[PDB]
């Protein structure tokens, strides 16, 4: 008599747990689909005198932030328009590095490659033209 | 006395259910192995005046249909030889789109890429030469 | 039991997709060779 | 008592299915490794008067066929030595196209590019010299 | 009085069966971990005149055999050093095929791909250089 | 209570099974074995003492002989029939 | 009463096995990350008279060995400084081949390509200048 009671209790518990696991998996799918996808949709401009980066970025997911930047020598902080909204927008970001300053004055007219560190753990590779 | 009766009933039911699940899994394997695999085995021809697509397709699975086509601008319907038999055969498919008509007259001699939507949920990418 | 089912489904889908991509690449080759 | 019976039945079924999947994957590997690789190992000759293509082809895989050919204007059929054996051999293939005939008489001494459609879904690009 | 007797008998039987199943699962784990892993650790040499394959194979599991080989056209037998010991060793294997003989004489200096069928159900893809 | 406590070895040439078995109860015997095709007899170390020990058991089947030569390096599953009415499932590696 | 006992035993066994599998996977990750990466970081020198190869190799992983070398015609053994330590170092390796000797005397001043077979199953392509 107790065996069938145990069987029904275990069946109900197993059904509850399986439903919980399936729901968690589908929630994971929904969360990962729209986590935030950031890419470059045009040539950026890196001023040498003011160390200001003007880059057009496309975000087809959730809104992320810009935690930092990685330029040739050192990785510095960012101090402007760090919020990346959905869609295609132009962001004017100011870069502050103690050492990389004035090193770009001899690179005016050349091409450069940057890396943008985002709050969603994704790094965006940016190609820019060094201006004055 | 009732405990062993319940034990045997539960054992028999568990065996029946396990056999049912195993049979269903193997049936799933058989169904998924031969669901239908469609690919391209040669360059297709897309007429500009008549908007007729002549494509050689290979089907190594079950016979599917062609629900629709996706050309550069719009997705249109198909009105000829929509049944894809097993093996390698040449299919002459007529495409009817209100807007894409006469747009290919300036693309004669160029290459083009199409997408074929099948009844088994699979999309086939087709490369063709625009002719007249 | 479900893990191997998922593995076989994914293997079949990957094979189908790889064949589609290879066929598209060869069709591209044929189209570009005789473009004019 | 039935729970452990179900556990053992499921374990045995899972082992059987995993072995089947692994064997199928290794069979796929063996089939794809030796499916047939056809390339060109020398300059071909395309006669203008007889429309005969003499091409040296190398096959390092399974024996395939020649389903058709693609010349400048139209794609025609092939009517000779369409079986491509393993190794390096010279194949004399006759091309029959209604329209391309006599168009090569003004191209004697020039270079030409062809495409060979095989039965394994692979297209071979062939460079030839137009002769008479 | 009989109900508790049945309960204890069923509990003991269930414990015995669960222990048997757990032991079988762990034995399966041990058997599958060291079943035999064969891979290639260098370029092989395939003689054309003698049809002899010299391949360096690495076995990080149990010792297996070489049941057969699959070359471009046909699958033939193997008649030398078919036992693959653990570690990295060079194996000189003679291949006997009626048709593939003398087909490699036109492929001297070219690359080739082979498949080795083992006794553990695993196929090894081998890349070799055709020599004389 | 007899269970398996490690991977067994099934020789193909000599048809000898080397299996480590754990017995946490009374001493039983090995009445027979069940391999893929047929069930054969056992002719060595058939007494299973208490504790964990390695038993070298020789299997004699007329038909299954030489069938394992093509399975060297593969995994296999066996069943051991005991004198206490209990069947033990054994996973082994086919060797030579 | 026995059903819940079996359920708890199976749950504990499943947890143990899952933890074992997860630990094995992470150990595999750690082993594969630092298995040993060998590349070339400069032009090598291949003496023709002494058949001595001086190559600068970079190893960013575990220390491997040099099992053999593959030069134009034949693959020979190596008899010096076969241990490749981590970092960038210059290795003077002596090559012993019966046939390739004195063949490089007519190649002094030319470029050459080699292949180095390592103990971790990785082949390194080396470009060198033939000297005397």
């Amino acid at each position: 008599l107790s065996g069938a009671v145990t069987a029904l209790i275990l069946v109900i518990a197993s059904v509850i747990i399986a439903l919980v696991v399936v729901g968690f998996a589908f929630g994971l799918f929904g969360a990962f689909t729209g986590q935030g996808t950031v890419a470059q949709v045009g040539t950026a401009t890196l001023s040498a005198s003011t160390l200001t980066l003007t880059v057009t970025l496309k975000n087809t997911g959730a809104s992320t932030q810009v935690t930092g930047v990685l330029i040739n020598g050192n990785s510095g902080s960012v101090s402007g328009m760090t919020t990346i909204s959905a869609g295609v927008n132009t962001y004017t970001i100011t870069i502050s590095i103690g050492s990389i300053s004035t090193t770009l004055r001899g690179l005016v007219g050349s091409t450069i490659s940057l890396t943008l560190i985002l709050s969603n753990g994704e790094t965006v590779t940016v190609s820019a033209i060094v201006t004055s």
